[PDB]
Order: structure tokens, then sequence, then C-alpha cells
């Protein structure tokens, strides 16, 4: 019901990462100076619920690892009438997202051990939410953070329509499709099409007007990696984020049993190759 | 070359709270008038009375760059918000008549010089202290925006697999705008925006909800909303509209508006 308020336990600094998420913030534990994320939300009585939900979600499916974890939710009370601010509250992710990651790398292309470890990731977090019946909906490279310490964390699961290229087929309506029959395997579409932007910099169709594609994904076969350079291991893992039908589409734990994510030997360098690539930058 | 803006401009904050994005609200630091300061990282058609007038540019550099879009500023906000903050969502009818009248003047005024607004909505249009209506981000990215005002030959889909604007498809939004200021919202938006994406061009025109409304009205409604765009009356032919073209409490309405403008601020 009533919460509390942020003054003297959080403070704005404030405004992440270019208001591309809209109000989100980054925000400071005033005790410890602990960093975190900040939503505030500008609250009423129609919405009322759909807030009582946004927060149960955080709490409840945000305890994994690869979820940046609920913190906890403050109200901010504005003057009599007006709207009051609600405070979501969670983990901070300081070295940015994957879509920053490629952005920043020379020739934008991301080593093969890098996108395994980082598709792993991604898929033990996305298993996390699965399990419990959540389906993320929106995985793209800018939904996914690296930590300070180069720990892979999912953020925005669970009137724009947005940006379509990490959309599934199925998710997408047409005569075929009147519904738009979001699945858990969605997640997983989106996976793979994460894995292509980490190896060419960007998403199948980003070349194209964004209704355009949205037109074509639901009617292309699955986008292909554009150079032969990669291991057989990777095309393959690639096919089985694209399966163009859902119905066929590896489960999460499929996915995490692929050679590509499973046989990962060099991880212990790649997670330090990761965090002086963070670092640098930092 | 292009001035910084420190001394000139200073922006007071962000219009519309962050809904139409890095635009803020600007004062001049020695005159004190107002405008909109649409801040852009980078790499003559307003001067119509029904257009925001745009006031010019400034430069603020650099990497690790930010253009600075000046244009008049409009007091009384959307007639979007408008519609909001009248009892009821629902705007008078002589009211609509007279703003939809402005809009497609607008319009006019754009298409004559081959221009399409492409983005026509509440928002999108906005009034000033003085009950002016002004249109505004007309014909300038990754995002698929908001579906409700679009034009079925803007959406692609199984029979447009090539999307087409038109400077008709703005008339189709007007219609939408129209419906917005009689119910406060444009059809579907009960409808999650991809659902809506998919009905637009499959279902038939939409409709006012209530009886309620004069036949003019009705007939302007469906004078602007022909699917097919190229079976759809140009922005000159609507103004010719009984719904347009008759408005003898034009003056009562200005009045009216002014006032409320004011009021309920
Ligand atoms: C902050 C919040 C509270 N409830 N839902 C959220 C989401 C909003 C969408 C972006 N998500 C980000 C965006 C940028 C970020 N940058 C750093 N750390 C984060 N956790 C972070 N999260 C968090
Ligand atoms: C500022 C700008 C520069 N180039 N294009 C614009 C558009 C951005 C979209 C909103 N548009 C508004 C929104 C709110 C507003 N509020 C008051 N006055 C305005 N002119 C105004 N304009 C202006
Ligand atoms: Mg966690
Ligand atoms: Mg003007």
């Amino acid at each position: 019901s009533s919460l509390r308020d942020p003054a003297g336990i959080f403070e704005l600094v404030e405004v992440v990462g270019n208001g591309t998420y809209g109000q989100v913030y980054k925000g400071r534990h005033v005790k410890t100076g602990q960093l975190a994320a900040i939503k505030v939300m500008d609250v009423t009585e129609d919405e009322e619920e759909e807030i009582k939900l946004e927060i149960n979600m955080l709490k409840k499916y945000s305890h994994h690892r690869n979820i940046a974890t609920y913190y906890g939710a403050f109200i901010k009370k504005s003057p009599p009438g007006h709207d009051d601010q609600l405070w979501l509250v969670m983990e901070f992710c300081g070295a940015g997202s994957i879509t920053d990651l490629v952005k920043n790398t020379k020739g934008n292309t991301l080593k093969e051990d890098w996108i395994a470890y980082i598709s792993r990731e991604i898929l033990r977090g996305l298993a996390h939410l699965h399990i419990h019946h959540v389906i993320h909906r929106d995985i793209k490279g800018q939904n996914v953070l690296l930590t300070e310490n180069a720990e892979v964390k999912l953020v925005d699961f669970g009137t724009f329509i947005g940006t379509p290229y990490w959309m599934a087929p199925e998710v997408i309506a047409c005569d075929e499709n009147p519904d738009a029959t979001y699945d858990y395997r969605s997640d997983l579409w989106s996976c793979g099409i994460t894995a292509i932007e980490m190896a060419e910099g960007a998403p199948p169709l980003c070349d194209m007007h964004p209704m355009r594609a949205l037109f074509l994904i639901p009617r292309n076969p699955p986008p292909r990696l554009k150079s032969k350079k990669w291991s057989k291991k990777f095309f393959s893992f690639i096919e089985g984020c694209l399966v163009k039908n859902y119905m066929q589409r590896p489960s999460t734990e499929q996915l995490l049993k692929h050679p590509f994510i499973r046989d990962q030997p060099n991880e212990r360098q790649v997670r330090i190759q990761l965090k002086d690539h963070i670092d640098r930058t930092r």
C-alpha cells in the first residue's frame, strides 16, 4: 500500500543513460554511497495496481544474479492533488550496455569467446525468469548490462511500439497471426538477434526502415551471420536461437547445453579481458 | 556560423515531462521570451500563423556535439492536455471545428510547399497563451513510435508491403485527432500498440462512439477517414467541408477557449 520517502536514503545524481530509457536515474544510497538505478514514475489512482504489480515483479524475480536486483520502492509526496512520484530502485550496472560495448569496439565486433560468455549469462538470467513463468519480452543489447565486475545483468524485464529488430516472428501481428503470441521462446529469438548484434555491431535489417523490418521479420527465413569466419559451433547456436517457428525452437535449458554456450574453456581469460576492456573505457 | 546558446537562452526544463524527449522550455536570458528547444547529439516553413515559428539554432560543442533548435513557445500546452483537462474528456463541438480548421490551415500551408507533416495528433497540436492553434514536429531513427494516429498506407502490412507517406496521410491523422478531441483518445487506444498497428489497415474507418454529435461532425470524420488514400480528399477540399467552413460562433469559441486557458491553467 503506502511506502516511504527517499529523502535521506536515496538521491538522484542523475539521469541515464541519455534519456534513452526514459525516467531512469543514476542514484545513490545516502548511507553507504552505493550507487543504484532509479525509476521515477508519476502516480495516480488509475495506475495504482499496475504499480503494485511492477514492484512485486522485481521483488519476486530480481534475485538471481543475471538480473539487476530490486532494492526497494519509495513514495515521494507531491503537493496535494498533484501527481506523486514513485521511486523504483534497483542495483546499478556501471559498465553500460552490450549495445554500448559493441559500439565502442573497433570494427564493432566481439570475439567469439566473448559472445559465448555474454550469451550464456543472458541465458542463465532468462532461465531464471522462465522458470518463474515470466517472459522478459525485450531482450536486445540495450537491456543487457555490465557491472563494474564484468557480471552480466538483464533489465526492463516483464503506447509506443519501439524498436522491432529484436522481435521474434511470433510476436508481430499479421493475418496468419492476428493475436501476436508472446511465448517464453520469444526471448531466445531476441537472444540470437543480440548475439548477431555483438558479432556484427548491429541486428539484421538495421539498414531498413523499422516499419519495413516489422513487416519483413515474419516473412524472411532466419537471419544469418554475414561472415563465414565464425565457428560452426556459433553458426549452429544462432540457428538454434532463430528457428523460424517457435514451436520447434529449443528451450532455454536446451540452449544452455548447446556446445557453443556449454564448452567455454577460456571463460577465465574472457572474464579478465572483459574487465580490462571495461576499465580502460571507464 | 552558429552561436553558443550560453547567455542567449537558458534551458528552464524538459517540456511535457519527457513526452517529446530532449525538448526543453528555454527562456531568453535577457529578454525573458520563451522558446522550445530540441537538443540533438550530432555528427522558412513556420511563418504561417498555424505553424509554430522557428527562431533559429545555436551550437554547443563538442565530442566527447549538441545542436539546439529554437522555436516559438506555446503557452497553453497541447490540445491533448486540453482534452485531458476538460471535464468529461470531451471538447465542445464548435471547439473541435475551430481547432480542426486551424490544423487544416497549417497542413494546407505545409502541403502547398510540398511538405508532409507525417505526425498529426493532439500532442503535436499546440495552443498559445492567446488561444492560437499551432502545429509542431512537421516532417524532419530506430523506433516505431505510437500507431494510433497512423494512416493505413503508412503501416506496412500484408497488402501494403511498402508503407506510403502521402500528403493525404495527414488528413487521416487530422480525423483521428478530432476524435481525440471528442473522446479524449484516438480509437483503439484501449489496444496494445502492436495490436492497433494490425487493425488500422484491416478495420473499417473508425467512428465517434456517441450519437450526440452533429451530422456535419460525423460527415467531417467520415470525410477525413477514407481508408484508401487515393480516394481521400485534399486539405483544400476539407477546408470547404461545412463542419470546417460554417463556424458562426468562432468568436464565442475563441473567447471560450482563452478563458479556459486561464481558468484550468
Ligand atoms: C531502474 C528500473 C527500476 N525498475 N525498472 C527499471 C529499469 C528501467 C529500464 C532500464 N533499466 C536500467 C537502465 C539502465 C541502467 N543502468 C544501470 N543500472 C541499471 N540497473 C539500469 N537499469 C532499469
Ligand atoms: C522544439 C522543436 C524543435 N524542432 N522540433 C521541435 C518539436 C519537438 C516536438 C515537440 N514540439 C513542441 C513540444 C512542446 C512545445 N511546447 C511549447 N512550445 C513549443 N513550440 C513546443 N513544441 C517541438
Ligand atoms: Mg540478481
Ligand atoms: Mg508562425
